[PDB]
DNA sequence: CATGAAT
DNA sequence: AGTCATTCATG
DNA sequence: CGTGCAT
DNA sequence: GACTATGCACG
């Protein structure tokens, strides 16, 4: 890991904490051996203000660290005999790179402050942006920091030219990261004070301790979800920050980022940015559920390289988890070989597993085409994607959420798709429902691992404020044998339950005899389904241990509904009232924006109908106009002046290939007159009615649900 | 790893030995849990009559093995104490499927023969490809294992549905895995007898043993490279095949393929088929040094989706080396971010790193749009890709080639882009030209990374016959210190030495004093320049120690031509004089293809323009019959039948814009009419004339000299 | 012992 | 994101 | 703990 | 191609 310098030197020694090995590499090859060390960090550093002390100094991230520096820790910190006189902390620009930041001067302010304190602790400035006039004689190359370091540098030293817009250290070469962040001649650093130790100590504790409420409070208060960000201008050479200040800024803007973009759903579709990425690309590669399955690997590839600039493992997990018919009630991406199991066996590599979008999911992406849903451009702007699909299906609900944010999390369990119709169709007709009518039509959850769920109280109190705790027993059943005997056979089991360490905890049962009478516990589950058979002892008392397992093993659990999702781009707890109005708000802002497309559209055609039924009377005319004109702009000027043709309808006719000259069935052009207009006539009532849009909006989601309905699994219970 | 049955019963137990962890998977869970264990193979299996056994009784995954079955190692081995009555090996039905196949049969028979002579060791046998779609209730599904099998398989009173072409176990979900090759009612297996002792060991010996020249020579007799092999008519449930018969197809099609589409180069093309898949997907793309770099995952799935199936990491390290100014002369791939450094540090992974092919690169494939090469049928059928690539420049002795097969391995040294080019262009001039001749061109090798090369004679053996030895020797100089000192300076070393194990291994020199006289190693190499520097004591024997460091460290080494390469699809040594009139050959059919397709396309143009300058002339009655006729087809029709114009001349005037009617000026036509003839001319005469042709070759072998030729880098001196 | 496409 | 095994030919 | 997108 | 660490919130 550690790459030392070549010479002791206290004085002048630097050591570059470096944001994973990639980029270690990129700044061991880059650096001045004689004077940098280079230490890189395998992720995410441990909160050393959450985590014990046990597992603070069994951390090898952490030691390793203390080793280096060679000055000891916290109590025993002596600043003399440290190996260094920086330390440079030099991460992504990226988001997870503050949060790594964060995590280390939270380290260093608690355990080594005679550092902090002394201003010995640095953090490396990286580029946003390389400028590069291709050629020039070498490159023409300059950098930049800002938005506004950027427009000063598309003037310069040239025009029509090339830029590079940086998402991480691993993209850049030693040369480049010499000249740019780590060579002390050109290199821009930020300091790390203290101002008030008093004020600091609060900002870390707000931020890093494990008291939620506070954080969450500071989020609330600090956060500016729908506001940007001011570019905070950059300045030459070392400037100093407060740790205050730094660990506010850099914490606040994971937090905003990891609320929003990564770990909790949009309200409407239900999806995670990642989710949505994968449904949009592979969509848009036509890897649909009615063409051939398309190696994993290439769907992954342009994921990444196209929309979400991550890990490949972590594009494909998700990818994986949507396939699987344990997790998602309705799978949205079909995928042929091994996705996994139930008892959580790894799924095949991507080099192995094919996939496509499963027929369900072309109904989130239904009528993208139509301009029905706000787009924006990818990281490097040189695409537009998706902010939410149309979602011709209330997928928040039926497929759930299960994510973890900072200051919030989120437990949406699945529901059963015609259920979840039901409820919104009544909402559609009666905006004001609430929850005892709407309970009529969604009784509950329905998790694809079925199971039972008790606890129709807790139900109500979740689908009303968006909390509740409700209980998941396994299915099971009484089967004799040989010797009289029993044993309890379980078919269900609840959700989120891995099925192999059950069965071990229920075999260790056993073993301790925790409760009289389990003889043996044998999975036998198969391709066909699932069968765990605890065979008891002869004349045991069979209620006994049944009811010992569901109290002390997972063959019972409690669901902890939690149902936070982004809500006009804040978090927001929700219970089915706002989830289903968000959905309908969101299907009728689609339904318009589809209709004034396809009208736009209609009109347009009908025009140039409207033209080319008129030529046809004047065919002899119109050629003879065309042939004495001297171009295409004088010809469509001619058609204008000459018979008041409009543009549009000049340009067509004047664009007509002369085999159209074959068809002039002027009947046949009035027929698409007729049918034309009673489209438009359709299209603006829709837009003119709002009930003319609602019943539309019930007819589809009925068409919905009688294409992809299936029965429950999941039995619900009333006490609990 | 194991995964067992639940139940003993040394009866009819099976253990099921499975190529992959994920097919290890997808077989556990397809399995007969209570009968068949599961143990998986991380991939190429140790070969048991080369290893040693003190390696082969430490190899993880033999112990586990030996444990599992459960009856010792061969002399102590009771097959009477046996867990298993079937060994099944399940492995893909690729090339290395065969080969592992091949070697866990070297084991069995070695180690554990009573086994495999009472019939109990048994094949894999999975299905090739698989059939038809009725979608959600499909009732259309069947497997088909042989070409024969898959014609029989089309016929279904049905339609056209679906085709599946199996590439590995990977992408069998567990269900069908248990249908076609797990469940014993209807899968087919292959049990292996030893139908003569004697044969069976000269077979396995050959085969298996550390002599290559009796498996080079087995090879050479029975595989046929220029020929196929036609499927053997499949069976039904067991098979018998003797251990002789068995060794002999599985190893003769692994020795092939591994020979003919892996590990050695074109000798055309210089490229192995990953460089070549890599070259043209990645052109295919648009990912040329003109455009903007992108992402390395994506070209990488591109790759392994479209051309190469096999491993995203066996592509990726291709790729990078591809990029690496230390390996290659020339190179074919930039790559922004780490891509690896002279001390072997690995690059960034993919979803760092990102790549564009290289300008010269673009010289290889200059051309490929005009059916100026063979392709073929990708492995899926879906897509076709060349067979070889144009190659403008001679790539094979340029960036040379590195590669070990079966019976066969390839050592041929990168070369100087100019001199290269200049032999080449003297023998177009002199066909019979003679190595004496050719080396005043062409003295020697060129390493990316200089240093001196020590063998004129050798040298020209190497150009004789393909084989040489010759001396690379790290450039140094002695450099003048304080206190009556020297220190030895190391500026460039030997062609694909680690220089940091080359550092270690000088250092270590040092420490155990095996020769007197060294106070310091110190690696002084930054980011531009290479810089070792091994400081002396006071006194010491300079020359003593430089010539111990050369003898016995790889200051210097022994380069080892051995230039092997495909011709005509069998693997021939060759100098090069065959080297160079392959290339000649090559570019000569290029040229004459390119020449052809061009000429093709400059008539069609002048058809089309002779027919347009023939309408004007007819303009009014063109239209009048256009009008009359019943569609565009009808219109052509009479266009030729009335007018004598031609299909490609009616296509054109019938496809017209009604704006071009405007159009009279038939004087722009004629100047494109002549200038298409003496285009036509001269194409003519490269395609009718061989000098033409010849001296066409010359000047643009003179141009891609020009454009890209740089300086000598290795030294070449005549004494060893 | 290490080279480079493969498992 | 870095580790760890094997094949094959060769000196 | 173990969940699921991130490093 | 498997294996290992972390953050974040919540029972
Ligand atoms: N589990 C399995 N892995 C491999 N395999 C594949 C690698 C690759 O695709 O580039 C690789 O780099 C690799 C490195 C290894 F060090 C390695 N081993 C360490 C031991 O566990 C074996 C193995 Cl095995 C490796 C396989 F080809 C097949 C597998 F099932
Ligand atoms: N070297 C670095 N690795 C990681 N990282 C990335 C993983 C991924 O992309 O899916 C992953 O699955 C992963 C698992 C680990 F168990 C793990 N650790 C075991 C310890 O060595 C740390 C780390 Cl660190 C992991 C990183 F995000 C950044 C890295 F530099
Ligand atoms: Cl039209
Ligand atoms: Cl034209
Ligand atoms: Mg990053
Ligand atoms: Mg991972
Ligand atoms: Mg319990
Ligand atoms: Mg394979
Ligand atoms: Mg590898
Ligand atoms: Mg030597």
């Amino acid at each position: 890991k550690l790459t030392p310098a070549q010479s002791k030197n206290p004085a002048k020694n630097e050591l570059y904490l470096v944001e994973g090995d990639s980029a270690g590499g990129s700044a061991k090859q880059g650096r001045d051996r004689k004077f940098q060390a280079i230490l890189p960090l395998r992720g995410k550093v441990i909160n050393t203000a959450k985590a014990k002390m046990a597992d603070i100094l069994k951390n090898e991230e952490i030691n390793t660290m203390i080793y280096t520096i060679g000055a000891g820790v916290g109590a025993d910190f002596s600043i003399e005999d440290a190996n260094y006189d920086k330390i440079i902390i030099m991460t992504d620009a990226d988001t997870d790179g503050a949060h790594i930041q964060t995590l280390l001067l939270t380290f260093f302010y608690r355990y080594m402050r005679p550092l902090v304190e002394a201003g010995h602790v640095y953090i490396a400035l990286p580029p946003l942006y390389k400028m590069s006039k291709g050629k020039g004689k070498k490159e023409e190359v300059a950098y930049a920091w800002t938005d506004g370091e950027l427009e000063e540098l598309r003037k310069q030293f040239g025009k029509g030219a090339t830029l590079q817009r940086y998402k991480g250290l691993g993209e850049m070469n030693a040369d480049q990261l010499w000249e740019t962040t780590m060579n002390p001649e050109t290199r821009t650093l930020i300091r790390v004070t203290i101002e008030d130790l008093a004020r600091a100590e609060r900002r870390v504790n707000v931020l890093m301790g494990d008291k939620v409420e506070p954080r969450r409070k500071w989020i609330e208060d600090n956060v500016k979800f729908t506001l940007e960000e001011a570019t905070v201008f950059h300045m030459s050479n070392i400037q100093n920050m407060s740790l205050e200040d730094i660990m506010g800024e850099r914490f606040g803007r994971y937090s905003k980022y990891i609320i929003q973009d990564r770990a909790l759903p949009d309200i409407r579709d239900g999806l995670k940015p990642v989710q949505r990425r994968i449904l949009y690309s592979m969509n848009k590669d036509s890897n649909t559920f009615d063409k051939s399955y398309r190696k994993s690997a290439k769907s992954v590839g342009n994921i990444m390289g196209n929309f979400h600039p991550h890990g490949d493992s972590s594009i494909y997990d998700a990818m994986v988890r949507m396939s699987q018919n344990w997790k998602n009630r309705e799978i949205l991406v079909e995928m042929h070989g091994n996705n996994g199991s139930m008892d959580g066996d790894p799924p095949a590599a991507m080099r192995y597993t094919e996939a496509r979008l499963s027929e369900i999911a072309g109904y989130l992406l239904q009528d993208i085409e139509k301009k029905t849903v706000p787009f924006a451009w990818n990281f490097d702007d040189t695409e537009k994607e998706p902010t939410v699909l149309p979602a011709a299906f209330p997928n928040l609900l039926v497929n759930g959420s299960t994510g973890i944010s900072a200051g919030y999390a989120t437990d949406i369990p699945p529901h059963n798709l015609a259920e979840v119709i039901d409820a919104a169709v009544y909402m559609i007709d009666h905006p004001t429902a609430k929850i005892d009518k709407l309970m009529e039509f969604l009784p509950g959850p329905d998790f694809p691992t079925g199971a039972i769920i008790q606890g129709r109280d807790e139900i109500k109190k979740a689908y009303e404020t968006g909390k509740g705790r409700v209980v998941v027993r396994s299915k099971t059943e009484i089967e004799k044998l040989k010797g009289g005997k029993e044993q309890i056979v379980i078919t269900e089991i609840p959700y989120e339950i891995n099925k192999a360490n059950l069965v071990k905890k229920i075999d260790d049962v056993r073993v301790n005899n925790k409760v009289a009478g389990i003889a043996e516990v044998r999975d036998e589950s198969d391709r066909d389904g699932l069968r765990i058979a605890i065979e008891l002892k002869k004349d045991a008392n069979t209620e006994l241990v049944l009811n010992y397992l569901f109290k002390y093993t997972d063959l019972q659990i409690n669901y902890n509904f939690n149902m936070v999702a982004i809500d006009n781009f804040t978090p927001r707890q929700v219970g089915i009232v706002p989830i289903l109005s968000s959905y309908i708000a969101h299907r009728r802002e689609v339904i318009l924006a589809r209709s004034r497309f396809d009208k736009e559209k209609a009109e347009k055609r009908l025009h140039i109908v409207e033209g080319l039924i008129r030529v046809i009377s004047i065919l002899d005319e119109v050629i003879a106009l065309i042939r004495a004109s001297e171009n295409k702009a004088d010809a469509k000027e001619n058609l204008k002046v000459s018979y008041d043709f409009t543009e549009e309808q000049a340009e067509a006719i004047v664009t007509l290939q002369l085999y159209r000259l074959t068809n002039t069935d002027v009947v046949v052009l009035q027929e698409e007159e007729a049918e034309l207009r009673e489209k438009i006539a359709m299209l603006a009532a829709i837009i003119g009615d709002e009930r003319t849009m609602y019943n539309l909006m019930k007819k589809e989601l009925r068409e919905v649900k009688k294409k992809f309905a299936t029965p429950r699994l999941s039995s619900l219970e009333d006490t609990a």
